[PDB]
C-alpha cells in the first residue's frame, strides 16, 4: 500500500529508499526499469534517444537526441545530463562515458571564450549541420543541465572511481565551480547569466545541493552548497506560497523572481513562453519536490506543494472536454496545448513521494504505470522524463557518496 506518511528523515540519511511501485502493488518492477533503459539506449529508432556521433566514419561519442518534428532535431544539455544521470543509476558505464565525452568535447564552451559569462558553461543547443557535423546553435546555458552533470559526475566517481578515461570527480568539481561562478546569483540558480533577479523553479533540486556539500573537500565550499540547499527550499516554499489559490491556482510556473514571485508575461527577447505559465519546465517542479522529500525528508511544505498541485490537475481534468489535464496552464486556465503526455504524467508520479493522499497516488501512479514507453516525434522530453521517473519510483534513484 501507498505510504501516505512519508518520512521526515530522507533516504540519503537513512539509506532506506522507497520503492513506490512496490508500495503500489506492482510486479516485475526492476524488469520494467531495465527495459526502459535498454530501449532508450538501444539502436531501435523507436524509444531510442541515445545516438552515436561519428565524424568521417570515426566514432566519437554519443548524445541524447532532442527529436523535433518541426524545428529540426537538436541536442540539448538537459537531455544529455539526464541521460548520464540515468546511466549512472543503473551502472551503465559505457553509456555514461559516451554521453559525457560528447558533452565535454562539444557542448562545453571554452574556458577562454571571449565572453566571460560563457566560459566553461555548456551550450544548451547543438545541431548537426547539413554535412553531419556538430555545431553550437546557442552558446547560452540551460543551467539545470550543469546541475545534473555535476550530480551525475559525482555519482560516477563514487561508483566507478577516477582512474579510467575520466577523472569524474575532477570533472564534477570543475562543473560545481562553473555553477558557482557562472550560474548563480546570491546562491540561487540562474535562468541566465545575462538577467538578474531571475530563476526557473524547475532548476531547484535542493537535495542535489546537499549532496554537493557532502562531496566537496573544503569547509567553505561545503557551507556554500548547504546554504544553496536551504535557499533553494526557501525559494520553492516561497514560490508555492505565491502560487497557492488565486490567481495561479496551485501550479508552479516557468519563471520566478528570487522571492518566489512568478514572472508575469514576457520579460526578455527570445523568451519562449510567458513566465507565469505552467509549461514544460514547470512540469518538473513537483517531481523535484518529490525527489527532495524522498532523499532529504518530507516536510509540511513538500506535502502541501504536491497535494495542492495534483489536486488542481485532478480538478482541471474534470473540467476538460477531453477528460485529461493538459500540458500548459496559466492562471489556472488551460491553454489548449494538448493533453498531458507521458513526461508530465511521469513527473507527477515522482511527486507522489511527497503526497499524503492515497487516492491521488492511486490515480496518478496508475496513469503513469499503465503507459507504454514513449515513442514517436515527441519522445525526447516525454521519454527523458519517463526514464527518470522509472528510476525514482523503483528505488533506483540513489545518492552515491564519495569517500575521502
Amino acid at each position: 500500500a501507498f505510504n501516505n506518511n512519508p518520512s521526515s528523515v530522507g533516504a540519503y540519511s537513512s539509506g532506506t529508499y522507497r520503492n513506490l511501485a512496490q508500495e503500489m502493488g506492482k510486479t516485475n518492477i526492476q524488469q520494467k526499469v531495465n527495459s526502459t533503459f535498454d530501449n532508450m539506449f538501444g539502436y531501435n529508432n523507436t524509444q531510442q534517444l541515445y545516438y552515436p556521433y561519428t565524424e568521417n566514419g570515426v566514432y566519437k561519442a554519443h548524445y541524447i537526441k532532442a527529436i523535433n518534428p518541426d524545428e529540426g532535431d537538436d541536442i540539448r544539455t538537459e537531455g544529455q545530463s539526464w541521460g548520464m544521470t540515468a546511466a549512472v543509476m543503473l551502472n551503465k558505464q559505457e553509456e555514461f562515458d559516451n554521453l559525457w565525452r560528447f558533452a565535454k568535447a562539444y557542448q562545453k564552451n571554452p574556458d577562454n571564450h571571449p565572453d566571460a559569462k560563457k566560459q566553461g558553461v555548456y551550450a544548451w543547443k547543438l545541431k548537426l549541420n547539413q554535412n553531419g557535423f556538430v555545431y553550437k546553435v546557442d552558446e547560452g546555458p540551460a543551467p539545470d543541465g550543469e546541475e545534473y552533470f555535476a550530480f551525475a559526475l559525482l555519482n560516477a566517481s563514487a561508483r566507478w572511481g577516477n582512474s579510467g578515461e575520466f577523472n569524474y570527480y575532477n570533472d564534477a568539481i570543475t562543473m560545481l565551480n562553473t555553477i558557482k561562478n557562472k550560474l548563480m546569483e546570491n546562491q540561487i540558480i540562474r535562468f541566465s547569466p545575462y538577467i538578474d533577479n531571475l530563476t526557473d523553479p524547475s532548476y531547484h533540486i535542493p537535495a542535489f545541493y546537499d549532496y554537493f556539500a557532502n562531496n566537496v573537500t573544503n569547509q567553505a565550499d561545503k557551507n556554500y552548497w548547504r546554504q544553496v540547499a536551504t535557499k533553494s527550499r526557501t525559494l520553492l516554499k516561497n514560490h508555492f506560497t505565491k502560487v497557492s489559490g488565486s490567481p495561479h491556482w496551485n501550479l508552479p510556473t516557468f519563471l520566478s523572481r528570487l522571492d518566489g514571485s512568478p514572472v508575469i508575461g514576457y520579460i526578455f527577447n527570445g523568451q519562449a513562453n510567458p513566465g507565469q505559465w505552467y509549461e514544460f519546465d514547470a512540469w518538473r517542479v513537483i517531481m523535484n519536490v518529490g525527489l527532495d522529500a524522498h532523499l532529504m525528508g518530507a516536510q509540511a511544505w513538500h506535502k502541501s506543494a504536491v497535494n495542492k498541485a495534483l489536486g488542481f490537475l485532478s480538478y482541471a481534468k474534470t473540467n476538460n472536454s477531453k477528460n485529461c489535464y493538459e500540458q500548459v496552464y496559466s492562471y489556472g486556465g488551460a491553454q489548449n496545448r494538448g493533453c498531458a503526455g507521458e513526461g508530465q504524467k511521469a513527473a507527477n508520479a515522482v511527486a507522489l513521494l511527497a503526497s499524503t493522499n492515497a487516492g491521488q497516488a492511486n490515480e496518478f501512479f496508475n496513469e503513469f504505470w499503465s503507459l507504454s514507453q514513449p515513442t514517436g516525434d515527441y519522445r525526447y522530453y516525454n521519454g527523458s522524463l519517463y526514464m527518470l521517473a522509472m528510476l525514482h519510483v523503483s528505488g533506483n534513484f540513489k545518492f552515491y557518496n564519495n569517500t575521502f
